[PDB]
């Protein structure tokens, strides 16, 4: 009984052209040790020509505490054919015991209110139910534990 593990499931009911990108997801502790969410980050990858400072994000719900405890930031991802941006989600608090699940809800937008095209976004899963989603990644202490980077 000696390893940590996470798994992400997510889906978006937004149409492929959308003002908001929904990054709401759930995450399970699949290992056999409790996890401090302060050590965890998650990435949602996409493609956009706008600068990271031309987008804004919001988190509306966090099952393990206040929504204020979920902090996000946009980053550039250069030199990759499959994506050129990610939103990284981090946590100020929260604990997940083995087999427990957490949820967040959140969306991001362009400052100029123009629409995103999501068909070229690596992490987009247009669906109406949960399944394991390998195109969002999760890390513990900066080590990759779930998913596949672009
Ligand atoms: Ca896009």
């Amino acid at each position: 009984g000696s390893h940590m593990g996470l798994k992400i499931q997510y889906y978006s009911r937004k149409p492929h052209d959308s003002a908001g990108i929904d990054f709401s997801f759930r995450m399970f502790n699949t290992g056999n040790e409790a996890i401090d969410l302060k050590d965890v980050k998650v990435r949602y990858y996409f493609k956009e020509d706008v600068s990271i400072d031309e987008m804004n994000w919001a988190v509306y719900f966090y099952s393990l505490g206040s929504e204020k405890d979920v902090q996000c930031r946009f980053y550039e991802l250069p030199g990759k054919k499959e994506a050129n941006k990610y939103l990284e989600i981090t946590f100020k608090s929260g604990t997940l015991s083995p087999n427990d699940v957490m949820y967040i809800t959140g969306e991001f937008y362009k400052n100029d209110w123009t629409k995103f095209e999501q068909r070229d976004d690596y992490s987009y899963n247009p669906a109406d139910s949960y399944s394991d989603w390998k195109r969002m990644t999760a890390y513990i202490s900066n080590k990759l534990v779930w998913g596949i980077e672009p």
